[PDB]
This record gives C-alpha cells, sequence and structure tokens, in this order.
C-alpha cells in the first residue's frame, strides 16, 4: 500500500531536509606480486591434487598446437618451422606472466591472416624469380613478422601499464562476432589456393577478397588432381574423427589427436609415395632443427606496420578476455584485464625477439585443455616444453607431409566461426541494430580489409550509439488513476492527462545531439505550435509599439493580442534520463523556459537525480528568473504544485 | 502535499490499470514550392516596406564583398577576379533557393583557407620556372577550385535531398569554436607570406604550419620595407575604420565602407608612386573583363579532391545554419535546414561550373546587411547585379593595387575567430570536457592539417561522448525521513537507507559500453563481494557434493554452509536513465539477477519507462524465472514489496 503524506517538496525542500554535502616496500611487492602471479599461485601448486591432470592437459594441449602450429604459419605465409616457436615461445612466457589458468596461449586463426595480409603486402609473392627470390621472400616475411610480433607487444605492454583493460568494451558482441565470421571467409578463401594447387599473385588493399576469389574462379581448370584429392581426404578424415570425437566425449577421457594422426598420416602417405616428386603435390619443406638466436626488430618497418600493429593488438586482447572471462564464470576466480594485456604484450615481445609471430589464444585448445583435467598454467607450461622438444630433434621429420593438408585442417578449423551465420539470422528477431553493426562489420572486412574493416566497424558502431540517442520514445504523460504514476497516453489508453498540465518525458539523455530535437519534439507534442505563437505575439507586440510611437510623435497577456490560449497553463519535463548537463543542453533548457514563459506556460522540472542539480549549479543555469524551487523530485509533486499555481 | 493511497502496483498490475496497448498534383506542386522558396516569397515582396531598405542593404553588402571577394580568392591561391565571379554566381542562385533572408553567401575565410591549401596540394608553387609556369598553375589551380565547387555542390544536394540536415548536430559548438579559431591561425600564417614579401615553398600535408612559420622565421632578414610598410598602414587604417564605426554605429544608418576606402586609396597611391616598378611591391595583375563561358569540371581529379571535398561542404553547411538560426531568432522565421543545404548546393554546383570556389555565409557581412536595413534575400540579388557592373566593366581599375593589402584585410577580418580564445579561456570554468575538445580540435586542426584535423575531432568527440556514458555517477540510494524521494546517501548526510533493502542508480543508460562498469560498480558498491562469496558458496557446495558421493560409494542456505549472509535481503535497481535494451544489456541484467539470486537476495527493477519494457519482452528477457511482478514502476512501491516480503 501507499501512506506517504508529506509537505510539497522542491529541490531547496529536498536540500534542506536532507543536508546536502560535498608506499615503498609494501608496494614495491604489491606491484611485484601482482605484476607476476607466478610468485603467487606456484608455491601453493597442490602437487597431488593437479599434476596428473595438469600432465594430460598439458600433452593434450601440445598434441593439438603441434599440426595447428605449422597450419597457422602457413596461412601468416612464414615457413612452417617458424610456427612451432611460437607454441614454445609466449606459452611459457605466459605461464610466468598470466593469470588466467584455463586458456592456451598460441597460434590463432584471424591473428595468422592478419600477419599475412601484413606479409604479403610488406612481401608479396612473385612468379618471375623463383628459388632465391623465394629465400629473400621468406627472411624478408620472417622479418616483417618479428617487428609485427615486438610492435603488438610494446602496444599491448603500454595499453596494460596505463591500465587501459577496458578498451575492449569498445567492441561489442555483434562486431567481434561479424570480425570473426568474416576473418573465417578470409581464411578460407586464402586457403583455398593450397586445396587447389593454383599459383596466384598476391593481392593486397581494399578487394583483395573478390579479386582473389575471381582469380582462383579463373584458375580453377588447372588444379592439380593428386594436391585436391589429399585435401579431400583430409578434410573428410579430421570431420570424420572430430564428428566421432563429439559423438562419443564421455567415453574417453582426452580427445582423439585427430590433427596430429591426419598429419603422421599424410606425412606418411607422401614419404611412401613420392607425392612431390610423381604427382607435384606440394610439401612444406626443409624445417631446421635448433633454437634461432635472438634478432633485433627492423625499425624501418615501424612506419608500414604500426597502422596494421595496434590493429591486431587488440583484436588479440580481445579474444583472450572474453576466453578468460568465462572460464572465470566456470571456476569462480577473477582474470585481471590488465594484467591479461601485460602477459600478452609480453609475451609477443619475447617472442618476436626469438623469431616468432603474434599470438592469441584458441577457444578449441582451450576447451581440451579444460576437459582433459587442466587447472592452472603449468599444462600450458608442459605443452611448451613438449613443443621444445620437437623443436630439438623432430622437426626434420615433416619435411615430407603434404601442404595442402595443413590447409585443410584449417578449413576443419573454421566450424564455429561459420556457424556464427546462425547467431547472424538469429538478430533478426531481438534486435536490428546489432543485426545491421554485424552486416556492416562482416561487409568493411571482407571488401576493405580486416585492418581498416575493423576501424571502420568501430567507427559505425559509435555512429549507431550517438544515434541511437537522437532517435528516443517522446511521450506525452498522462497519470494512471488515482495514482502518482505518470506513463505514456499514446501506449496505454487508460491513461488520463492532467487538465491544464503537460509532463514530458525523453527516454534518452538530452545533450548537444539531440538538444534541437528534444525542444522540436517538445514544442511538436506540446499540442500548440509555439514557435508559431511566439512570432505572432512578438509582431502584434511589435505593431502596437509602433502605433504607440505614431501616437506619441503625433500627441501582454495573449487574451489581449487576440491570440489563442494553450489549453495547458504549466510544463512539467520528466528529466530521469538526463545524465550530465552540458552548455548545450543548459542552453536548450533555457531557451525552453524563456520560449514557453513567453507564451505564458510555466515550466518546472521533474525528477532530475545527483549529478544534473550539481551540474546545473556550476553551469550558472540558476538565476533569479529561474529558481530552484521549479526543480521539483517528483513528477507527482510538480503536478500538484501547478495545479495549486493556476494563473488567473 | 500528498494523499495518495493505492494498492502495490507492479508491471502487470500496470498494465492491467492502463490497458497497454499497441500524391500527383497536390504533392508535386508542393515539393516543386518547397525547393523554390521563391515563387511564394517574390510575389508578395511589399516593395513600399522593404524596397529601399534592401537597394541599401545590397549596396553595403557589394561594397563589404567587393574587396573580400579578391582577398579570399588570393588566399585561395587563385587570380583574384574568381573571387568577384563568387559574388556573383551562387548568390543569385541563393536568391531562387534560399530560405534565410538575413544572411549574405559568399565567400569566407575558412572555405578559402580550405580551398587554398587543396589548390597548393595539387598545383604546388615552383621556384624554379617563373612565367609560364605561373600561367599554367593558374590555370590548373582554376580547374581544381571549379571541380571542388562541383564536387561540393553534388555533395551538398545530395544531403539536402535525403534530408540529411541534422549532419550538423555532430559537430559541437566547442569543436566548430576551435576548428574556426585554427583555420584563423592558419589564414595569419598564410597571409604573412604576403605582409612580408617573402617567396616560400608549397607546403602540404600534416605539420604544414610548423614548417611555414619556420621558413617564414628563417626567411624574414629579406622581407621587403616597402610591402611591409603598405601592410602596415593599410591595418592600421582598417581598424581605425572599423573602430569609428562601431564606437558610432547609431549614428550613421550603413558601416562606413572602409575595407572599400582602403582598396580604392591602395590602388591610387599604387599608381601615383609606382610601387610594382620601383619598391617591388607584389600586385594583384590582371584583372579580365567579361564573364567566362562554362567550364565542364575535370573527373580526372574526382579521386583528389573527393577527401576534401565533404568535409569543405560540411564545415560550409555548418556555419551558413548557425547564422540562418540566429537571424530565425531575430525575426520568427524559420528556416529549413535541409531546403538551405540544397540552396548551397546548387550555388556551389552552378559555381563550379562558371569557374568559381566555394562559398559559404560571412557573419560580418550577413550583421551589415541586417543593420542597414535587409528584410529579405533580394538585397543581397541586388549586391550580385553590382558586383556584376564591377565584372563587366570596373575590373581592369584595379590592375595596380598593391596584394599585400588584401591579405592586411584577411589579417582585420579574423577578430572574432581570435577572440574565441576568451571563450576557450571562459570554458575552464563550466566544463572540462568541452575545453578538451576544444583543445584537442585546435590542436589537430593546426598539425593536421583542416581536412584530417576535422575527422580526428569529430572521431574524439564521438569518442568522448562514448567515455561520458562510461563514467556515471553510481549512487546507493537511501530513503529521505518520513518520504518516498530516494536519493544519495554519500551525497545527502541525512538520507537514510532502508534497513535490509538497498537502491543502486546509475545516472547513465546501461548498454554494451559500461554494462560490465554498471554491473562490478553494483557488486562493489553493494557492500558484499558478490563473486567471493558466489564463488565460496559454488565450492563448499562442490565439497559436500563430494563427500555425498563419496558416502554413497562406501555404502543451499548461506547459514547452512557457514558463509556470511548479506545485510541486505533485497536489491533494487532504479533504471530511470536506461533508454534502450539491446542483447549485452539484457545479459548483464540475467547476470545480475542470477548472481545476486544465488547469493539468497531477490533484485526489484524500478522506474522502468515505455520502450524498455517493450524491448525487454521483445527480448525474451522474461521467463518464469523472471516475472513482469519484479518489474516495480516506482522505487518506493519496491521498496515496500521488499520489506513486506522478508524471506525467513
Ligand atoms: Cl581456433
Ligand atoms: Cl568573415
Amino acid at each position: 500500500d501507499y501512506h506517504m503524506e508529506r509537505p510539497l517538496l522542491n529541490q531547496e525542500h529536498l536540500e534542506e531536509l536532507g543536508r546536502w554535502g560535498s608506499c615503498s616496500r609494501a608496494r614495491a611487492y604489491a606491484l611485484l606480486l601482482q605484476h607476476l602471479p607466478v610468485l603467487v599461485w606456484l608455491p601453493r601448486y597442490p602437487v597431488r591434487d593437479w599434476l596428473l591432470g595438469d600432465l594430460l592437459s598439458g600433452l593434450s594441449v601440445a598434441i593439438m598446437q603441434l599440426p595447428q602450429g605449422l597450419a597457422y604459419a602457413l596461412l601468416a605465409g612464414l615457413p612452417p618451422v617458424f610456427g612451432l616457436y611460437s607454441s614454445f615461445y609466449p606459452v611459457f612466457i605466459y605461464f610466468l606472466f598470466g593469470t588466467s589458468r584455463h586458456i592456451s596461449v598460441g597460434t590463432f586463426a584471424v591473428m595468422s591472416v592478419m600477419v599475412g595480409s601484413v606479409t604479403e603486402s610488406l612481401a608479396p609473392q612473385a612468379l618471375n624469380d623463383s628459388m632465391i627470390n623465394e629465400t629473400a621472400r621468406d627472411a624478408a616475411r620472417v622479418q616483417v613478422a618479428s617487428t609485427l610480433s615486438v610492435l603488438v607487444g610494446l602496444f599491448q605492454v603500454g595499453l596494460g601499464l596505463i591500465h587501459f583493460g577496458f578498451v575492449v568494451t569498445y567492441l561489442s558482441e555483434p562486431l567481434v562476432r561479424g570480425y570473426t565470421t568474416a576473418a573465417a571467409v578470409q581464411v578460407f578463401v586464402s586457403q583455398l589456393k593450397y586445396v587447389f594447387g593454383l599459383h596466384l599473385s598476391s593481392h593486397s588493399g581494399p578487394l583483395s577478397l573478390i579479386y582473389t576469389v575471381l582469380e582462383v574462379c579463373w584458375k580453377l581448370p588447372q588444379s592439380k588432381v593428386g594436391t585436391v584429392v589429399t585435401a579431400a581426404v583430409a578434410g573428410v578424415v579430421l570431420v570424420v574423427v572430430k564428428l566421432l570425437n563429439d559423438k562419443l566425449q564421455q567415453q574417453l577421457p582426452m580427445p582423439i589427436p585427430g590433427e596430429l594422426l591426419t598429419l603422421i598420416g599424410a606425412t606418411g602417405i607422401s614419404y611412401g609415395m613420392g607425392l612431390k616428386h610423381r604427382f607435384e603435390v606440394d610439401v612444406v619443406g626443409n624445417i631446421p632443427a635448433g633454437l634461432v638466436p635472438p634478432v633485433a626488430p627492423n625499425t624501418q618497418l615501424f612506419s608500414k606496420l604500426v597502422g596494421s600493429a595496434f590493429t591486431i593488438a587488440v583484436v588479440g586482447f580481445a579474444i583472450a578476455i572474453s576466453l578468460g572471462k568465462i572460464f572465470a564464470l566456470r571456476h569462480g576466480y577473477r582474470v585481471d584485464s590488465n594484467q591479461e594485456l601485460v602477459a600478452l604484450g609480453l609475451s609477443n615481445l619475447i617472442g618476436g625477439i626469438f623469431q616468432c609471430f603474434p599470438v592469441s589464444c584458441s577457444m578449441s585448445r582451450s576447451l581440451v585443455q579444460e576437459s582433459t583435467g587442466g587447472n592452472s598454467q603449468v599444462a600450458g607450461a608442459i605443452s611448451s616444453l613438449f613443443i621444445l622438444l620437437i623443436i630439438v630433434k623432430l622437426g626434420e621429420l615433416f619435411h615430407d607431409l603434404p601442404k595442402a593438408v595443413l590447409a585443410a585442417i584449417i578449413i576443419v578449423n573454421l566450424k564455429g566461426m561459420l556457424r556464427q551465420l546462425s547467431d547472424m539470422r538469429s538478430l533478426w528477431k531481438a534486435n536490428r541494430a546489432d543485426l545491421l553493426i554485424w552486416l556492416v562489420t562482416f561487409t568493411a572486412t571482407i571488401l576493405l580489409n580486416l585492418d581498416l574493416g575493423l576501424v571502420v566497424a568501430v567507427i559505425f558502431s559509435l555512429l549507431l550509439v550517438v544515434v541511437r540517442t537522437q532517435m528516443p520514445h517522446y511521450s506525452v504523460l498522462g497519470q494512471v488513476p488515482d495514482t502518482d504514476i505518470y506513463r505514456d497516453v499514446a501506449e496505454y489508453s487508460e491513461a488520463k492527462e492532467v487538465r491544464g498540465v503537460k509532463v514530458f518525458r525523453s527516454s534518452a539523455t538530452v545533450y548537444f545531439a539531440n538538444a534541437e530535437f528534444y525542444s522540436d519534439a517538445l514544442k511538436q507534442r506540446c499540442g500548440v505550435d509555439v514557435d508559431f505563437l511566439i512570432s505572432q505575439k512578438k509582431k502584434l507586440l511589435k505593431k502596437q509599439e509602433q502605433l504607440k510611437l505614431k501616437q506619441l510623435q503625433k500627441e501582454s497577456t495573449l487574451k489581449a493580442l487576440g491570440l489563442p490560449q494553450p489549453d495547458f497553463h504549466s510544463l512539467i519535463l520528466d528529466l530521469g534520463a538526463l545524465s550530465f548537463v552540458d552548455t548545450v543542453c543548459l542552453k536548450s533548457l533555457k531557451n525552453i523556459f524563456h520560449d514557453f514563459r513567453e507564451i505564458e506556460v510555466e515550466v518546472y522540472m521533474a525528477a532530475c537525480h545527483s549529478p544534473v542539480v550539481s551540474q546545473l549549479e556550476a553551469g550558472h543555469f540558476f538565476d533569479a528568473s529561474i529558481t530552484k524551487k521549479h526543480l521539483f523530485a517528483s513528477v507527482h509533486d510538480a503536478v500538484t504544485f501547478a495545479l495549486q499555481h493556476p494563473r488567473p
């Protein structure tokens, strides 16, 4: 029920009744600890409870990373061996600075395709010169990837130190989903070349995808039969193994190493059949064994990469955060965004120093790590060690691995991103603005490539956020019978408007973008054309003044001038959605007050929160003409005051 | 007073008590009339009342436009004669499609400097070749200016037809003020070359202003004494005349033609002293007499100009609208933004066809037109006719006009834009966000030039709008004694929080940018670390389940598990500032509900407006778990329900 009986309360009354009023060691060890979680979570590691699970999880993660690293290195354009380096250099670094215990840092399809586009831009493939140009191009691509990794790591470390871990919140879920779907489309188009076996020119810039698809279609009859057969067999095997594992996941504690088995079988078949020599099927080539000494980044490329560097960084960070947060909700721990950004930046920087390319976290790999029984980053560290073994001696065993098979892996690794079209269609029933953002991001990333596409998508998202506040549901409120609740009359038929009092509510805040829109909507839906009546009144007053001046040389009420008096004697604004009052909002409010006082209508402001009143006071909004007694706290209070003060 | 007694009302009750519920001839003539205001305002023109005033106003406007056109043509890099063409071609066109009576369309400093930058970019000044290269460069600059005018006119007409007259509202007042101040600085730096007489290379791209200033300082000792003396004398005369006119404006019905008198005196003195031959003072040159036949735009430049075309268009439109609206408030008529955009676009297009450069409206010229007694666009048309006379025969009289004098005019014509630094300093007391936008726009336009500077300023303004919603005044509300008004406790000391009930209000809307921020702020200021308590509860429940499973193999309340029970039994959200509910907002609300129901706290939503409920219903927010009875209409109603339903 309700029994609230009180005297009428304005802003001044409300203030009267509410009494308005306005290092060294310890930190040296807190900052060090928060920068290095390892010192806090490794000493308290339960060996008996988690060792075996972490060992099995790391074994599975390494098993899955061995073919994924090579495939994504091939996607990036680099020789496959460097991919393994990723699976070994950032990961261990993430073991030291990482806060998420259930994500595996490594090669991601989107990051790999972004690095591949960069390498193609700064090192196009040329068919004129074959062997020595190929070696020089591989070296140049490796240097470009290392410099890009160094720059991305520096950007991420800098953003993390300034605690700019909230930059991900600008990337809404529809935008990220569209970007990932377009990245999957890009990856499929790029891998079509390796699946068919065609030789194609390196396209770059806008509309690269369309040109690549057209060239693939044009050169399709030249596709090698053996390469297509091998790619189809590899894809069929991968699909069958993945479906089998999904359909009896409960029986087997760990997923079947389908990708590793496919890679081993392809290598064995190619060795036993001489595919490269006989059927001219492309192979990965020679994989060096050992650790490459660190190489300093080439600063001369900093101008070329920076525009495509920061973007990549952000994208990776975004994905990383998402995974961590998801696993956070699955294990009841907090993942610090800033520390995650710092860890990823340090991993990328150390990789770039040690001949690597930018890395991120993989969803399928993280899910496998969780399922196998992982509970800490130690598992991931174990994975790195296994990759180290592959780097040390088991690297030349994959000399005769068919190349297309790797491409096939990536094609079978884009299931979720292409599944997101289901989400795309589902957005047609929940929010069409999200669907518009999704389609704009998808089209921009397809046409203007990923680097510009993300910028265009972010700018369009911000513009649509601004536009959404420029299209609010203006409501001429009315009183629900025998209540104090005021709701839209056009929506609630039973609601009846108060006689002589109008209440106008805007669902969105009134700032510089929609201040004029708010004023025009108020004047349009107020029932009286305020501008026309004010102009008439001014003209009539000027004519009367001229007549008086002429009479003197020879020798204000609306009813007096014959103008139609508005039905409502008072107007009440419901600025409950108002957040901040800037200069334009204050100007609009003053203009509304002056215009309605000229038409002999007193304006009352109702439901203003704490910051609005303070900002109005600071902006010199209040004066003798506009006192604080008009700034009522509740709409019904203002309606009661207006009914108690009707002008004669 | 208050006497509102009613049963408790939820969303379902409120719906029950409010009954929630969801060409040819004439047109064609209406469209023709609204596109051509002339057919409506010329036939009803009062000859006796307004003819003489319009004639005098047009005479004054032409008097002021004669030197201003030449000065701004010199600023744009074109030969001065083409400037006069502007004062004759767009203006008359604006007489046909114009809706504002009290603004004069012509050459503006910002538009002129933007055209000059474009011409310098597409036709750099070369000192190696002197005469024939000068003629070819002048022809190329004229073609570039004509093509730019055509493209700007097409852009403006297209925007007006789609009724995109609200694109100006993105340009806030601080942004426009900073852009104009930086344009004035640009103009002063550019005119320093003509004032001193130095020969300088054509700088372009970012940091052009700094390089130009450094080169001027480096070559300062080579400045000609005669040119500096003439410029100083012209500036002193202009300042004296302007101050005299301002200080006795009431006595003289029309302003003293200071600029025209200065131009005539400079021409006479140069003729009578042989400044060009003896003192080597620069002169304007030869002014052709007659009308240039129309020249089709060169489409091959469309790629180069488009990036700098649209920008210019918008800027001009912005200024135009402002002036019109101001004069609207001074004469009680409505100026249609779309029709103004169409008129300006048609004027620019016809000028570009007829060898002209983009035009806008001038504030000082419009003020002089208003003061002299103008009441219609006919006055402006009269101005064009006078300029026509100057184009016909009185064009070769200005052969020996000193060039620096024209530059001096522009320097004395930047008084308001440089005065805006007073506004800049005044922004330090009203709104520091506006000051930040002003400084960012000023610096960006100074360094990265006007074309990129405007884009950077707009992007930063949108980003700061988004950020402003990410920093809201989260408030833990409390009840003002013996009232129903709930206000911030940290701000109002007397306000007391309800025992067992918490109210949380965010001043800004909850959307994808600040949804996580809103949830984290709620959990932080709710007095209980929700995440830690939920994680403990989950761990304790899992341990108990494991113990039960072990017991079975061998053979929910917070108080039961020993966890600390929160002081508040219910939580009430005050989403009065919520405008639209997208997918991320719905996910955040569902997560808040689930998390607080796990901690045994029931969440109630209060003060939701019309669109919020509809969007929640459309998004499948409501289900069996979350009924519509929790969506209370008033905060006090929800508090009463929570107090009437405390769990045992
Ligand atoms: Cl993946
Ligand atoms: Cl001006």
